[PDB]
């Protein structure tokens, strides 16, 4: 498949298979942008914008939007800095229409889509995953995590959880089962080299962030890209299959949970 | 030539200012946004569910495409105008594919969500304050720019003094909106008013399908020559509410509303 994406990102995102017979997969929508199926009443009043005044390309420390994350976490090239917290990120506010900066100011990078080449595969024990055709710096924007927005309430009520990324005032949930991008064929790895991020860009309802995916290390061609899933994932789906990330730290396999329970 | 971009980067094209008429600086008083915005909400249905796609798999050219269908035709040619038999007069609504359906990006029902794509000129015109010029010519048909601005209600226009800046979106079943580019707008809102048109507005559905929510695309109504003057007809609300302030200057000898037009019907 040359592009599963069909034309809706920056780049093309093709799908092979070495592994097996199955097909690249076709059950799903392929979305490039959050949709809803009932209102979320997302906030869009432009008012409500913070915004900055600045008259260069954002990259000086007066900046609001960089203030409202203590500081702009970019450097000149688009990718997070050095002393990032990997472990607690912040929420960053990109620039919006209501700043006066030009398009090309340095606080844009999520907003500006993606930009490394990277390929739906065919892994050996995980089903289909996502992986580089290219060496990735670390701190470089990979994709964003894109989905269905749904209410807890909502989430509540579907038998597929497998696809669920959590918005935790009132909680919401990304569903990327029926509709979704590149994201939604990311697996969770114990050793992982992607981290997200909640980010604001066109409106400012804290409800309902988007989620950045930025690489955690260097990250070499070829390899697989995976983040986390967190516990909440691994306590409900663990009764059903064991992980197999396959890391010397692999916190979810059976060897792992098997071992626990015996102190 | 002061300005080399009005839109700050946020159109395809850069689209400049220049003035060689007066002392007058480029226009700021209002602020640009290549999309529309809102104010207070308007309560778009976005309901991913209820948009009406097509099963094309092709470039959408064929009879078969379901959103082309709801046109009646597919009204873009190969090339992305308009066909020559086209309703200049009363157009039809137009619904470009969207993202439920399964065609891709670069489908040929797409030219308004493409954005722009000819080279346009913020200048100051001679009698009528700032205008919009081609800096290149502009065959019949083809798509020029979206008229950009603030979607606010009936009821909300009428509290707004300042009403120069005003489209209205006349719904059949009623509930009218009006697109409001006096505060937020793009380079639509310094286009002049022309007896005698060489642009049209088409109401336009893409992103969503709410009625009540057209989005207006301005297309060429014939040729355009390089430096031209681009206009569309204001139509008569406008008319007749300011032409007791001033009157048409569009030079035709068409023009239904100057002076001279205005008091030769009193008989
Ligand atoms: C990050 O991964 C997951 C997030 C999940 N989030 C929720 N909700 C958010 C809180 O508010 C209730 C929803 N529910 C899940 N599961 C429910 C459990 C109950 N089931 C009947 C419906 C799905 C999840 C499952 C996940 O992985 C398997
Ligand atoms: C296309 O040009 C115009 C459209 C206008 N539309 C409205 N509406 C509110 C009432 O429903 C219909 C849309 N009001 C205007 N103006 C005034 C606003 C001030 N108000 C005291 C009376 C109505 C307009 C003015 C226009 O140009 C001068
Ligand atoms: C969001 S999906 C990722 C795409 C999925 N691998 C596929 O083939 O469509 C998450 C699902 O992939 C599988 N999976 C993901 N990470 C895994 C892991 N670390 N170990 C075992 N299975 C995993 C499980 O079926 C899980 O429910
Ligand atoms: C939407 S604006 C167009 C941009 C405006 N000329 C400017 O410089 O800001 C509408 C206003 O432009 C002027 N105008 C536009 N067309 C005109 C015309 N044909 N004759 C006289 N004045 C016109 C009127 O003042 C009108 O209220
Ligand atoms: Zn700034
Ligand atoms: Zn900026
Ligand atoms: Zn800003
Ligand atoms: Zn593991
Ligand atoms: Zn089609
Ligand atoms: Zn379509
Ligand atoms: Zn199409
Ligand atoms: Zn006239």
């Amino acid at each position: 498949c040359r592009d599963v994406a069909r034309g809706y990102e920056n780049v093309p995102i093709p799908c092979v298979n070495g592994v097996d017979g199955e097909p690249c997969p076709e059950d799903y929508k392929y979305i490039s942008e959050n949709c809803e199926t009932s209102t979320m009443n997302i906030d869009r009043n432009i008012t409500h914008l913070q915004h900055c005044t600045c008259v260069d390309d954002c990259s000086s420390s007066n900046c609001l939007c960089g203030q409202l994350s203590i500081r702009c976490w970019y450097d000149k090239d688009g990718r997070l800095l050095q002393e990032f917290n990997k472990i607690e990120p912040p929420l960053i506010f990109e620039c919006n229409q209501a700043c006066s900066c030009w398009r090309n100011c340095k606080n844009r990078v999520v907003q500006s889509g993606i930009k490394v080449r990277l390929q739906l595969y065919r892994t050996a024990k995980m089903g289909w995953g996502v992986r580089a055709l290219q060496t990735i710096p670390q701190g470089t924007f990979i994709c964003e995590y894109v989905g269905e927005l749904i209410s807890d309430a909502e989430a509540d009520v579907r038998e597929d959880d497998s696809y669920l990324f959590d918005l935790d005032g009132e909680v919401y949930c990304i569903d990327a089962r029926y509709y979704g991008n590149i994201s939604r064929f990311i697996n969770h790895l114990c050793d992982p080299n992607i981290i997200p991020v909640r980010v604001f860009m066109l409106h400012q309802d804290l409800r309902f962030p988007r989620i950045a995916f930025f690489s955690s290390r260097d990250i070499r061609t070829g390899e697989e890209l995976g983040f986390d899933y967190g516990d909440r994932f691994w306590d409900i789906k663990s009764k059903y299959f064991t992980c197999q990330c396959g890391s010397e730290k692999c916190k979810h396999s059976a060897e792992a949970i098997a071992l626990e329970q015996s102190k």
